[PDB]
């Protein structure tokens, strides 16, 4: 089960803290201000079953400081940054570290949807590294925490990519996300992991990108330099199909991914 954390327990709004017992750890303390006791119960239990999602290759809730009117969400330290951070770094990764991070993703993904869970927003900010270079699924925009994300953008509290997002969501906010959503976005992570920069130029997602979008265009493959192997730029297209029910589910994308990643990359 998850851990219901005192203040108290770390030794000296995003910050770095350090459990006695424990050791380290990250948090974003959401709340601040007056007491809101009502919505409690649910902040709890939301923590309590976000915390259920068991995966090597997802992030572990950690525990919650629910405090009066001071309200915190506690997690592992992921060394590394994101992923973002870890293509545009210095030291080159390689090939084989690439393809395994694209498994790992697939992997942790694959998990999420067969726990029913739809992760609204994958984007390279919410994949995770660690020293050793392995990956941790996230939701640090509390997309999938449903309660806590309200608390988080309410006016009792004193403190967007649109990159990644399936032509579906673009300009259509009350079309429900389905598993294909993440498998838009997928395709988009692949394509950055192999031209270690952002999609699209860095600019802007005004009414002309999203038009341009929804018509029909996709990231420019022409403008990875680095080698990428003929399968995955077929996966990538596959994945940033138009029409949803084109696009592979992660089980199948991990079906055709597992023996490619263990001949040709690993
Ligand atoms: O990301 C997660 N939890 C952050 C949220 C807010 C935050 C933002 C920060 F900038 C720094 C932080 F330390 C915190 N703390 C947290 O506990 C988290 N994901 C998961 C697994 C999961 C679930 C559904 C969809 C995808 C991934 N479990 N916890």
């Amino acid at each position: 089960n998850v851990i219901k954390m005192k203040s108290s327990d770390f030794l000296e709004k995003v910050s770095l803290a350090f459990h006695r017992t424990q050791g380290l750890m990250i948090m974003k303390t959401v709340y601040k201000g007056p007491n809101c006791i009502e919505h409690n119960e649910a902040l709890l239990e939301e923590a309590k079953m976000m915390n259920r999602l068991r995966h090597s290759r997802v992030v572990k809730l950690l525990g919650v400081i629910i405090e009066e009117g001071k309200y915190s969400l506690v997690m592992e330290y992921m060394e590394k940054g994101n992923l973002m951070h870890v293509l545009k770094a210095e030291m080159s990764t390689p090939l084989s570290v690439k393809g395994r991070i694209i498994l790992e993703i697939i992997e942790g993904m694959a998990y999420l949807h067969g726990k029913g869970v739809i992760h609204k927003d994958l984007k390279p900010e919410n994949i995770l590294v660690d020293n050793d270079f392995h990956i941790k699924i996230a939701d640090l925009g509390l997309a999938s925490f449903k309660m806590w994300s309200k608390l988080n953008n309410e006016e009792h509290n004193e403190l967007g990519t649109l990159y990644y997002m399936a032509p579906e969501h673009l300009n259509d906010v009350n079309a429900k996300p389905t598993e294909k959503s993440d498998v838009y976005s997928f395709a988009v992570v692949l394509w950055a992991i192999f031209a270690n920069k952002e999609p699209y130029e860095n600019a802007i997602a005004e009414q002309q990108l999203i038009m341009a979008i929804k018509s029909g265009n996709r990231p420019d493959v022409d403008d990875i330099t680095e080698y990428c192997p003929r399968e995955i730029i077929s996966l990538m297209k596959l994945c940033w199909e138009a029409n949803p029910e084109a696009r592979p589910t992660f089980p199948g994308i991990e079906e055709k991914f597992r023996p490619f990643y263990l001949s040709q990359l690993e």
